């Protein structure tokens, strides 16, 4: 009889910035569980596994375990299998979108693949790149993980995912297909695993512009927290609002 009976619980944005935020999801996450309410945690990080991510969640006392980590690279690789599984994949990326892809059994390529997904690489090379554009050139799909043009780190504002793709679309002159937040794709592929019904699930963040954009576009309600009275000002001025706005996830009763 809840009106909510799955939560996607975003992990980006600012959600568990300092110890009373932290507090304050342990405390929520905790209660989903001893109701029983499935849960996903959504991410748009690449550059921590499932199991890393689950890891760091319970150390603070969030109950996680990997399955229930569910991120923009393991939506790309599950969308596109179920599109072709039989496709041949390029890749450019690291771990966690080579584990994603690894767990769907695709066969890979290089200048013949198939499809040609881009994710962020810290190593990437002039000849990966190469690659992917005469992949494309040669008729592969072009899809893109995420699509952030800057990543915030200690030495500055690195290349991000998105600059990538940028490069690969302008010297090809073709789109990509972006996955991630705020595209709805991860969102669908989430609510997937998850197994609740669209009108039945909740997306939480705390972030509009990157994460609960996603949920929206998805056809999801959301919870957007840690709003104040400009915040939900600003966004009434704009063509989509989150479903409800609080101050803090303490706030919300379980509906």
């Amino acid at each position: 009889m809840r009106k909510y009976n799955g939560y996607l619980i975003d992990l980006d944005g600012t959600m568990y910035r300092g110890t009373e935020r932290i507090d304050a999801a342990s405390g929520f996450i905790k209660e989903l569980n001893r109701l029983h309410i499935p849960y996903l945690f959504v991410t748009n990080n690449s550059t921590r596994t499932p199991e890393q991510v689950a890891d760091k969640l319970v150390s603070l006392d969030i109950p996680a375990t990997p399955e229930q980590i569910f991120t923009s690279s393991m939506a790309t690789a599950n969308y596109v299998y179920d599109l072709d599984q039989n496709a041949m994949i390029y890749f450019i990326g690291e771990e966690g979108l080579y584990k994603a892809l690894k767990e769907k059994g695709f066969s890979f390529a290089d200048e013949n693949a198939d499809v040609v997904i881009v994710g962020l690489d810290r190593e990437v090379t002039y000849e990966k790149l190469a690659v992917a554009c005469l992949a494309v050139r040669n008729g592969a799909k072009l899809i893109s993980t995420n699509g952030d043009l800057a990543l915030p780190t200690e030495r500055g504002f690195m290349p991000g995912n998105g600059a990538f793709t940028a490069l690969i679309s302008y010297s090809t002159q073709v789109k990509a297909t972006f996955v991630g937040k705020p595209e709805p794709i991860i969102m669908e592929q989430a609510l997937k695993v998850l197994g609740t019904n669209k009108n039945e699930t909740i997306m939480v963040g705390d972030n509009y512009d990157t994460d609960i954009l996603a949920g929206i576009r998805a056809g999801l309600d959301t919870l957007l927290v840690h709003t104040g009275v400009t915040t939900v000002e600003k966004l009434k001025e704009y063509k989509q609002q989150p479903t409800y706005s609080m101050k803090s996830l303490d706030d919300w009763k379980f509906l």
